[PDB]
């Protein structure tokens, strides 16, 4: 039994490196250095347009680049979600539901993996947004970004690998407290395999980092109340914000 | 072999989210039309005294409150489309000025696609399928929105004989909005290379689906040539409203899609 836990793990690895681009490995790599073009001020980022394709005021252009960025992740979280045993096989109004409230928690965590103290990798690595360039922005865009920051200072602290990440994903996926789900039991027993193979990974990957397993649970409070403080930050934003509306279409596919 | 997989793969992503995109899809259509059912059975409007008492049975100048509720169907259509293209491999990665052009001309070829599901020869569902608006009713209306609905259904009944099921109409409507040839695309090369892969998946669909249908797949894409003829119409004929009803008012949405249209 001890084994078909490995190949779990193994399996969500070699799917997690297949359905997202940019691993923690080498964002990693980029960001101690063993290059990437750096955005410290207004002159920089407008250098950034310039000599960096990605696809009014500097503030707002930003925040949206940032969704527009969150749409591309939700595809990518889709796909590997799909090659988690199980998952096909649920009614597909969960895989609807689960993916719906999951995807935040994700973004987040894996958006650590990109993080550091000073910055944030952007563009598949191509770029590199300064923390304070970020919070010099003008309220309320200036503490846009803060709190994700907060998280991955104390998210990193664990030294987590794509490994292991690979299984923590799936976890947060198959979370059977969902609202609106209408077959819980499947899901909670997928999340108790998962969870099994998360504690085997972390005492395998990590011997010496004791209880790692119960602090990482632990970090799932981290992640909601972030999601929750960005969705109350969207409130704020949506109704004190004019210059927010986009092109009708555009409105539709960023929602 | 591992190519044809690939293509397997794609199709049954695309019929997932297809089914998740679409409430109402074609096999649900059928089952209400052939009406084999005891609890499917829609309620049937056929003229003035249908209409009114269809409000009671049914959960929602007459011509202009057909029409005005027919637009707010198209907006919560396109709204569909627009969450089934964002599940297509490599959309959401296109530049977004391109994104927001593929589903500017996309989206109308595409509600006339799926309107062949909810039709035949006498009629079309309306209502998620609670209603049936009979065809004659609907031509019986006053000038010009008597001729709205009549193209719409000649390209249904013809559309319909192809005998497509839900999992080639997934492929299909794919194929519509990575369409390289859009008027203002900045970058055509990307959308071709992605309209390439879909055109193989449906290649193989039609073949494996219908197996016994020589050349459906060439038969099929000889029908976009029909939706654009549908569209232009269309279009002409909104230009005609506009001008006699000026009392009448579009959806932001929909104005903006048919904006410098063609």
């Amino acid at each position: 039994e001890s084994a078909d836990l490995r190949a779990l793990a193994k399996h969500l690895y070699d799917s997690y490196i297949k359905s997202f681009p940019l691993t923690k490995a080498k964002a990693r790599a980029i960001l101690t250095g063993k290059s990437p073009f750096v955005i410290y001020d207004m002159n920089s980022l407008m250098m950034g347009e310039d000599k960096i394709k990605f696809k009014k005021e500097v503030a707002i252009c930003i925040f949206q680049g940032c969704q527009f960025r969150s749409v591309e992740a939700v595809q990518e979280i889709t796909e590997y979600a799909k090659s988690i045993p199980g998952f096909v096989n649920l009614d597909l109004n969960d895989q609807v539901t689960l993916l719906k409230y999951g995807v935040h928690e994700i973004i987040y965590t894996m958006l650590a993996s990109l993080m550091n103290k000073d910055g944030v990798l952007i563009s598949e690595g191509q770029g590199f947004m300064t923390r304070e360039f970020l919070k010099s922005l003008r309220k309320p865009f200036g503490d846009f970004m803060e709190p994700k920051f907060e998280f991955a200072v104390k998210f990193n602290a664990l030294e987590l690998d794509d490994s292991d990440l690979a299984i923590f994903i799936a976890v947060i996926i198959l979370s059977g407290d969902r609202p609106g789900l209408l077959n819980v039991k499947p899901i909670e027993d997928i999340q108790d395999n998962l969870l099994q193979a998360l504690e085997l990974q972390l005492k395998l990957n990590h011997p010496e980092s004791s209880q790692l397993f119960a602090k990482l649970l632990q970090k799932m409070t981290d992640l909601r109340q972030i999601v929750t403080e960005h969705v109350q930050l969207l409130q704020v934003i949506k109704k004190t914000e004019t210059d927010m509306s986009l092109h009708p279409l555009l409105q539709e596919i960023y929602k």
